[PDB]
């Protein structure tokens, strides 16, 4: 319960296949820092927010790369633990028509983070605890995530859950629904894509409304549903609407702004009862989010400034 | 026709880290896989037997074998595990990071062997990397015993890579068992010492132990230094060729490739190996060719891609002869 954003989960290497300079030459793969909560933590640090990444990294070359990446971005690293038991996970993405994937996970270093690896100081100082479903791919890591979410709540931190459901990372022939819903019931703020909304609806053999109502049965106070290129839809236990604008980028902007606006977890409640604030804050989160990506700040800079001017006038 | 060379074991991807978003270059690899490609490049009948993942890397290895002329009928696939990856970088020593134990090649089982492979096989070649766990090790031993009974010469290149073995476990036992089952053994100077150490003795003790098994020929290597050969009746050393190293990767496998290739071309059957081991003139002639293949490989980058054709090997021998 303070001002720090605690991002928990997996950090891994994205290996991007490069187009063949073709013939005789071995094809190349480019190394890039990846992991859902991992990139959000980096985005927040870049925006200037106070953030810590909590998770396990392998003691290998890649683990070192990820650790350094966090340090350079300004992400606090003392919550990070290491292991030689498993290698840092790898996410290979290549191209006959589109994207092809190959994940070296499980096993993986990030899957081995255990409850004893959490430090009480991280929770006491966290204003927000953020997680994704990738740290729920096996029974052990899932429970670890759930306990982290409960500890966060108990400590007075706002619990944020960005589903980021990636089926390919889940065990063959198993149903993720159960863990996804448990995770959803422990979050104060939930972020979903329109596709995940329909997926959840199906798991219920009902509609989007049934999902939203199910959500309100747990801890959830705010639901954000992003789209293809459409507006962001927000929902609370008392209302709903859409955010006019001019995925992950958004999440970073959102956590950064929430940390800047809320003094505590109670502030979220007042926020949810104020559609005007909701709209203004999310529109801003979306805008400032682009900055986590010399450069042009236009037309956004002018758009944001003119709005504030009109509102003050 | 019983002239096929059967290379059994692992086929994996070597990911070569490039100097400074860091780039990694995809290269076909694996000890027995390298040998197979070397043999195929020379024009010999060869088949790679092992399991490849049902992933992008497995497809790359399958196609690379096919393009090189390696028969693929003995390859089996699995989606249970990914194709092994061997990351090679620096830190200024050549560092290593493997994505194995968990890997496709380790899941090959006795049931995957095909009688037709052993029926046409004149030679069965294997390495210690397919001995990194109890299950795969048993499969390798069985392949070796099956080959011998089917009338194929059993070739074993130790190719000991400690990093791939489980922590705390002593690989000595398995290594010695594989060694006792081979007709032809290839070791590095270092491996000879390692083996000498496991016996608390010297190189001679190791050699005498080998003669207690099936071994009829032992080759001990080292870089540009002459390779030494030993049979139960004599020993000698063959000078190498003088070349400019560009990439020593897969040098030893190329050497093995040239040697096995020559065995298959010259031997009518497995029994011919005995007469061969009793004829130093032939041994020196054959090892010269093998040394030539190894020399031409080290001057070319990669492994699968660094293998020479027969005309090129013979040219080097012709030129650097007189
Ligand atoms: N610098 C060199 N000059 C000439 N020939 C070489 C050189 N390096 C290797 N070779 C040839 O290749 C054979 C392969 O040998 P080396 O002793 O380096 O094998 P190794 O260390 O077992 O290989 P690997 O890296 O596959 O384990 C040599 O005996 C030799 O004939
Ligand atoms: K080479």
């Amino acid at each position: 319960l303070k001002k720090t954003i605690l991002c928990f989960g997996e950090a891994l290497i994205d290996m991007l296949a490069q187009p063949l300079v073709k013939k005789g030459m071995p094809r190349a793969f480019l190394q890039c820092a990846g992991g859902a909560p991992a990139n959000v933590a980096v985005a927040v640090a870049r925006l200037g927010g106070a953030v810590q990444f909590v998770g396990m990294l392998g003691s290998d070359m890649f683990g070192d790369f990820l650790f350094d990446s966090f340090a350079e971005a300004g992400v606090v690293t003392d919550g990070i633990v290491r292991t030689s038991t498993a290698k840092t996970a790898l996410a290979f993405v290549a191209l006959h028509g589109e994207r092809s994937f190959s994940f070296y996970r499980p096993p993986a270093a990030d899957l081995l983070f255990r409850v004893e690896h959490f430090q009480d100081a991280s929770f006491s100082d966290a204003l927000i605890f953020h997680a994704c479903s990738n740290s729920m791919t096996d029974a052990d890591i899932a429970e670890v995530t759930f306990e982290g979410m409960r500890r966060a709540q108990a400590a007075g931190a706002i619990v944020s859950f960005d589903l980021n459901f990636r089926p390919m990372l889940w065990p063959n022939g198993e149903n993720p629904a159960s863990r996804l819903w448990k995770g959803l019931s422990l979050a104060d703020v939930v972020k979903l894509s329109s596709e995940e909304l329909d997926y959840l609806a199906n798991t219920l053999a009902a509609d989007a409304n049934a999902v939203i109502q199910q959500l309100w049965q747990g801890r959830a106070q705010l639901l954000l549903v992003t789209d293809a290129a459409g507006p962001v839809h927000w929902y609370t236990r008392t209302a709903g609407g859409e955010v006019p604008t001019f995925g992950d980028a958004f999440v970073g902007g959102m956590l950064y702004t929430f940390a800047q606006q809320f003094d505590d977890a109670a502030a979220l409640i007042d926020f949810c009862h104020d559609p005007e604030s909701i709209v203004s804050t999310l529109r801003f989160a979306a805008a400032v989010g682009a900055l986590a990506v010399a450069f042009t700040a236009m037309p956004m800079l002018s758009e944001v400034l003119s709005l504030i001017q009109e509102q003050s006038e």
